[PDB]
């Protein structure tokens, strides 16, 4: 049995490869899972995919990949919006952020959406799963109180998706008076090295999932 995982965004390459040995592929786009399905692959992770309508992985290939036996697992990203759509059909979802799409506790692909190196596929933006978790998680830390919490999260969900960062989010918040400067600055420095980061942990919820069926006949 063989695992194909499409990711970069959430997890590098690099960091997934030890976790679990698969073939790691770049973002999915529209008519990519077919060619591993005809080379006889038996679990395809989606974890990190492009969102633009052109290119994004649709219903039809997942469901043929189900059809042709094949295992779908989602989670994190473009998986946990696929997983969510998607389950009752066989496709298997993992994680929070796949959690909160299937309750409705969040809608649409500008939760996890995040501007990305081309080339590398490291992410330069910040997903706003991750902005919601780490915002929680300061005013937890007292970081933040209740009123800064939900000016700083309205913020984020009204910022262009390429310019949300903890640097722009605090500047940004400064700047229209949503937070004390100096408690800007301890904020940042908090989101900086405890960020809570929702996507990399369902990324390696997803590369463990895969490693089970992968390891079951």
């Amino acid at each position: 049995a063989r695992a194909v995982i499409f990711t970069g965004n959430s997890i590098s390459h690099e960091d997934a490869k030890k976790i679990l040995r698969a073939n790691y592929q770049p973002p999915v786009r529209r008519f990519q899972l077919e060619k591993f399905v005809q080379q006889g692959y038996k679990v395809i992770g989606i974890i990190d995919g492009i969102f633009f309508d052109r290119a994004a992985v649709g219903h039809r290939e997942i469901l043929s990949a189900l059809n042709a036996g094949v295992k779908v697992v989602g989670g994190a990203s473009m998986g946990a919006l696929r997983a969510s759509e998607l389950d009752t059909h066989g496709m298997v979802g993992v994680g929070k952020v796949y959690e909160w799409y299937r309750d409705g506790v969040i809608e649409s692909d500008d939760e996890v959406a995040v501007s990305t190196n081309p080339d590398t596929f490291e992410p330069i933006s910040v997903p706003l799963v991750n902005i919601r978790e780490t915002l929680k998680a300061a005013l937890d830390t007292g970081l933040v109180s209740e009123k800064e919490h939900n000016a700083l999260l309205d913020l984020a969900i009204n910022t262009y998706y390429p310019d949300r960062s903890y640097l722009g989010l605090t500047k940004e918040g400064g700047k229209k008076g949503l937070i004390p400067k100096e408690k800007g600055k301890q904020l940042l420095d908090f989101c900086l090295n405890s960020e809570v980061d929702i996507k990399r942990q369902d990324a390696v919820l997803v590369l463990e999932t895969v490693k089970k069926l992968i390891e079951e006949a």
